[PDB]
């Protein structure tokens, strides 16, 4: 029939040209411009908040590394380790005896949780003899506990065993109390740290380095957010639900079509004349819907204080405001001068990652060649991740100097693979440069050409 | 009228072209060139004057944080934090014992000012206890301030309350005479400064860190620029006048057209037929005049010694000085071979503002993302003004390298945002540098093409 | 004869296509794909290996240099130098005594080697008298040797001659085991350091720098990769075998059209039209299948520890991994969308080359000026080795800042060298950006454009 | 005449067309290539000789830092300084002190020159009183010296003036030997160091930097180059003299023209008809020729030891070769497909410098403004150098993120001075990448295609 085709231009017609027609204004465009507004002030208000807790703990943590080790000053987290079998013993005793007098020492209300359990691993029969070459290791791994307890040689006469040793670990915990929360008018947030400091001799090298890690876990002691949150899940649900009934009339006016085009004989054509129908924005509005739910159910629980991990909360309000974000284009589309300019990109995106396919194997390439070739021999090319950040780095142009500086150095060590890198990094960024991306300028450029012209 | 059209004729005519006829060789012409060289000339010898301020300043500074803090090589002026108790002490200590014997430990005619006033503010009521998590804090603030005069118990016994903190001050005052001024022969300019310094623990971290802080106030003890100066407020202050009355025969000419358009009947044309008949510089012509003469004024203020304030003087001779430039393009614009580039620009800025709007939607999008999800365990995302800094540097490429090897190396904590972190980095990069900046070359081109070929 | 046109028609037509015709489903291409992975599978499990074997040499040779040179933090391996005499002396009684008490000091099970042979060279006979300027130098070099075993005035009252004085080495051995292996449940590896510390007085400046040098040599105490490795071989040499067979085919059929061209009277055409015929990839292929096999047996050679040189394998398997990678372009060829960019390729390659001669023989100008000139003043202008890689790295820019700085900084000495500087690297970096690059931004497009029209 | 016309078709036609004519093979192109070998070959082997000379100079200066400096190591040049009394009195006394006992001390043959000057200058009256605000400076410098000779209280009980203080030097000279001429098998070449030790106090701001330096003066004690060097002014002249003889069949053949157009009437053609005629590479050749062979004499002059100036023989000498390394391009243009290329750059130099006059217009005026309003505030805008060199290294992109964040840490001071660095810098990066390097593009790729289709 002729009066099903009147369907289609319904649908087909803007949001805009249709005030004229129904006199419908639109609430469904004013609902998209507050889901921007509350999800962007629901984003920032949760980051600042934050803030101000990971500060605390970044800042007690480096307080921790200036207590509890010997010799520390600021830029020596990795070069930091013990070389010489004194100075393992002087960095235990330290530890321990900055421990026992912590409240002197201290610059705060530190105090003790009932507590110190060293303790040392070393294997079940550790037979080494260079001088026979001959050996009896089992694998088996003996922990050796020590406890102490604060306010001699109950602690001391500790004895390692430097020919079988794998960790020598220090657990004790502290609680303190945030006080810039009795500032801010509220309940307070006191924190419990879980101070672990290792001394690792994992590849047996001679070199122990040394490291100490916390970790917290807030507890309360003696809103406008949480109306604000019951907001931002209300209003995004309900866009949820309406544009779901949106994907529900293209489905169901998808077989008016098909059924049509039996009668008129329209061959059954294949995937293209089905894919342009349905829609080509409300599938990011509805994966925009259900991470966003998902987060502040989230979030919910992280501010209530049985929260146990920040990391999924952070990433899926992150990824959400992302997409509501590029969902502001296709308002800016409506417009003529707006549409010449967005349409270049889809018309350019097809051969642009036709093109992409025939970078990524070659930039593959030099992956699997500069690592095993430079890897012994420089220091940014030691693992494959690595490769591909320094390579990717020097595609624009980052770092080319240093790279270049480290082969001039210490000549790597011979002349070969010096005369390989000379060739290896020239070649490399005379390709990139040159010709890859101007075959980048090159296709936007006729991609922009076509869509103008006729 | 048919004469009417003529009053438009000489108006639209160019300055160059109006030596023929009328025999009227410009001034005008003269007074913007005049205008230009007497502006660059007082905004260079300015500038030297508070060269030679500022590294008086700078370099006293220095000396004072080498006699006043305990330890300090150049170079940590972030990282310089107090950790023990007794560190503290002995940094307070030190700082009043390097205070009473000044001129022997000094380097130069440092006297005293009648004087040195320590003091601490601990709360009124701090009532701290992690053993029972009960407390009582009245967050009102009681000074504590102890008196020193320079010609040891009355200084010393002081004793600070680790369990209720906040700040601990030390105000001076210092005054010494420039001795450069002697070599230029003139009038001396003694500076008199304002030491302060402070041990904060404002976030309660158990880290105080330490910082010193001055302040000058210049008063003199017992020309070619002052009659300068006034030049420069003359002629530009003239040139004000001048293209005031261009501007005045702009909107009375105007209505001889709009009258002109009734009785011919023009329909009432809008906004942009009497948009392209008033000007296209005068109006950066009379900021310009205005900005230059309230700088200079204020220039005469400062000079004169009732000055106060360096920061208004400075940024309104920069900006007047930077538009005065701008205003040397018009005049390139009268030859063909110029105007035709000068061109390019107007009929491409349109265009390029069009898709500037669809660029900062985007990179809105990822300053919003990687903020809240890289924030605590990147260094360079820790607040959204760096967020946006960093980013806008890695769009030309700045520091890429530096970023990949901050997530490289502590694996963040987990691998999902190390995961989040390589997918984050890469798409970003690889969307703006290669499709969005072509888009910028292409729209340039076309732009080019297009005023070219009729 | 006709037939033999219908012999072309085979060969010249795509491996997609003959499944119609003969119904022959290609197995030589299921031959490239195995030896694609195969390949890429045995690069990857070589290079993990030699990281775990570079890493422990690496962190023992750090350990040697914190325990045998005095005063060593880590970021002063060149700027390590001895300027006085008891400061060489103390060095050298430092690195013996920390060599006899070795097992206390030590981290690990460092036994000796049956040892310590110190060693000075000094001239034959070594006159010199700058109070008169008359010599007599001997360029014999005279070894004095004296040797040293662990368990002394035997050792002490060492003298040696600093007006005549060329190194002091000292040589001795360590052996060590490899404990990571016995936690692989292999048979372990165990090491023998090769340990050199050389006080160099090459130049004879009165600055003796220090140096610690190591050597392994790895050999056994007391599978799948092998199975792994004889597959590769067996598969790339069958593929080196079959397309022989197709440059065997190729070199027999070039035959008949050059007596197909003189019945025909194709007048003998030139060099062309007979290198249009033979092939434009297995050149590639065949090399790669060479170049595949002689790094395979040079790798059971290693890991049969009859070794000896990390190198030619490690570049061998590189370089071969490589082009097997960029093997892969061919058959994305076989698609029309593909094809059109990739042709981009081969019509911009001349061109592009005909430029990069007019490109790198002004950069080799630059190059000569920019080495003798600059070269006693800066530091990155020392060799023409540093010149190259400083000015190419600021073709794409990289470094600009930190050069300009080092030109403002010290003046040069003279006025003259820093107006040359400037005027130097202004013209060189605003020629190579704007006008050469942009070239080559021309050129790829307008061979965009010749392969698209028609 | 006819005749005349048959004059020009000789001197228009190329050197390769002129073989087959009159069968004369070039010696001028033969020429042309000794030339170029011979130059950069004296050039090489003059620059390898001053790169051993330059580092013995260097190697010996940071040998006597380390002897005759109070607490000195590397990477402190600049920042080093004394801010105490007892601080600079024992800085004297160390350097003293660490000259008398030199032989024992030091690492070479470092002779005595009969001899340390030691010196203060001080002000004839300075009487300086913060407490009264009066004063009476004489600007008359005392120069008050003490004599030292090697083999305490004739030095000791030296008394400075710290309220009257200019600046305190210290005068030696010392005599070595380079030893590795003595290996070069030749005439040795004995140095004598001008050691100066300053101890400046110019700006009198509590601060009294400390700096050390050298200078030499070679003198002989008790070739291959030489017959090379007179090949090269030989050859080198003989080329002045030949194309001197071209020009003066230029400037003779121009006036049978200009006879020629008065009698056919040519209406005396303007400058460019007859700037069309005489040449185009020839004046690099002339002014290649008088600066090679003024470098060479100038050379022959520093290695015959009568030499005073490195600078003006390495100039001329870098100059030189590169102009004759840019006369290779001429070569390259008798071949038709380098000349298209070559001529792209012919028919776009004039527009790109039409346009560089706009771009350095609105350069200057970031330049002037940027310097006075953040001058005092950033640490890269000292001087109108520095600012000059930073901007335009972040045309490029060079190092955007340190400039952002030294205005980041430090807030400047007040919050206008940041906001209006927001505003500066986003405006001025976002114009010249985006817009200004796009024109560039666009003016490069119009002129290939104007001198392409046609
Ligand atoms: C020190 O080494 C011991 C091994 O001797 C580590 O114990 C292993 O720890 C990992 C993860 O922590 C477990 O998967 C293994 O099962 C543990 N092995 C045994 C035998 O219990 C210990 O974790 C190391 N110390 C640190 C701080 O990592
Ligand atoms: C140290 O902390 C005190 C608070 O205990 C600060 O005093 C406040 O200072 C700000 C601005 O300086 C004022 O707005 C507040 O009104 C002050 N509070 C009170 C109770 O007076 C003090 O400024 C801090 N010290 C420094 C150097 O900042
Ligand atoms: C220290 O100097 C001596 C020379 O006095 C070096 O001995 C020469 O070493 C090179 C290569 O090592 C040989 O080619 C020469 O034949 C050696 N000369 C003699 C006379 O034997 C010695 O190698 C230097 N030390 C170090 C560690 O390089
Ligand atoms: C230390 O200061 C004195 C001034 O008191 C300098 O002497 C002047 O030096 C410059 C150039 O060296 C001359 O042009 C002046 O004529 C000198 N003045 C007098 C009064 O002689 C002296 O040079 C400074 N020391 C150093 C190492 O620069
Ligand atoms: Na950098």
């Amino acid at each position: 029939e002729e009066d099903l085709r009147r369907r289609l231009k319904y649908f087909f017609m803007s949001p805009c040209d249709k005030f004229r027609a129904k006199g419908r204004k639109p609430c469904k465009l004013m609902l998209q411009v507050v889901k921007i507004l509350v999800v962007t002030v629901q984003l920032i208000l949760f980051g600042l908040s934050n803030q101000l807790v990971v500060t605390f703990r970044e800042e007690n943590t480096i307080a921790f590394r200036h207590l509890f080790l010997l010799g520390y000053s600021d830029g020596s987290d990795d070069t930091f380790a013990a070389y010489t079998q004194e100075q393992l013993y002087q960095a235990i005793f330290y530890a321990v005896d900055q421990y026992l007098i912590l409240p002197e020492i201290s610059l705060g209300r530190y105090a003790y949780v009932r507590a110190l359990a060293l303790c040392q691993r070393y294997y079940h029969r550790g037979h080494v003899d260079p001088a026979n070459d001959t050996f009896d290791i089992d694998p088996r791994v003996v922990t050796d506990c020590i406890q102490v307890d604060p306010p001699s040689a109950s602690y001391k006469n500790l004895t390692l065993k430097f020919h079988k040793l794998i960790n020598v670990t220090i657990h004790f915990q502290l609680k303190t109390i945030n006080l810039q929360s009795l500032i801010n008018n509220e309940i307070p947030d006191c924190y419990t740290f879980s101070i672990l400091i290792t001394f690792d001799n994992k590849a047996h090298s001679g070199r122990i380095p040394i490291r100490l890690e916390t970790k917290t876990h807030i507890q309360e002691c003696k809103s406008f957010r949480l109306l604000f949150d019951v907001v931002v899940i209300l209003t995004c649900s309900l866009s949820f639900l309406l544009c779901a009934r949106s994907l529900l009339r293209g489905f169901l006016l998808q077989n008016e079509f098909v059924v049509f085009m039996w009668r008129r004989r329209g061959r059954e054509i294949s995937l293209w004349e089905r894919l342009e129908f349905v829609n080509g924005w409300y599938i990011l509005l509805v994966t925009s819907d259900v991470l966003t739910i998902s987060g502040t159910v989230m979030k919910i629980g992280i501010e209530a204080k049985n929260l146990a991990s920040y990391d999924v909360c952070s990433i899926l309000l992150g990824t959400s405001t992302l997409l509501v974000w590029v969902g502001v284009i296709r308002y800016l589309t409506f417009f003529h001068k707006y549409n010449i300019l967005i349409a270049t990109l889809r018309v350019a995106l097809p051969s642009v990652m036709r093109f992409c396919c025939c970078v990524a194997v070659i930039y593959l390439g030099y992956c699997f060649c500069g690592w095993i070739v430079l890897g012994p021999y420089h220091v940014k090319f030691r693992s494959l991740s690595m490769v591909s950040e320094c390579l990717f780095s020097l595609i624009n142009g980052d770092d080319m100097f240093v790279t270049f500086a480290a082969m001039q150095a210490q000549q790597g060590h011979s002349s070969l693979v010096w005369l390989f890198s000379q060739l290896y990094l020239y070649s490399f960024i005379s390709l990139f440069i040159y010709m890859v991306l101007s075959l980048f300028i090159a296709l936007i450029t006729g991609a922009y050409d076509t869509i103008k012209h006729p």
